[PDB]
């Protein structure tokens, strides 16, 4: 059991160490999203000619 | 009866001086066991991959 439980620990840091990268990896998918959102925003308004939405 | 008791007492010896051997061989028996239990509660975790398996 102590070795066992030892080893869980282990493997549940292991399970946090991988879920950081993914919910760190997000992080920069939200922030491409803002800006995403922000240029679609830009590109909404009809002051704007063909040359200015490419 | 005296030399007979003498002998059953060396043959009893004789006894308890082989089940050490045999004793203390399945401690490392034991030994092993608790690090295949170890080894194989740390590859159970699906956050290995296939080389960190074998």
């Amino acid at each position: 059991q102590v070795r066992g439980l030892n080893k869980a620990s282990d493997n549940a840091q292991d399970g946090v160490s991988l879920i950081q990268v993914a919910e760190g990896a997000l992080s920069e998918t939200h922030s491409i999203l803002q800006r995403m959102n922000e240029l679609a925003t830009q590109a909404a308004n009809d002051t704007n000619t063909t040359s200015d939405r490419t």
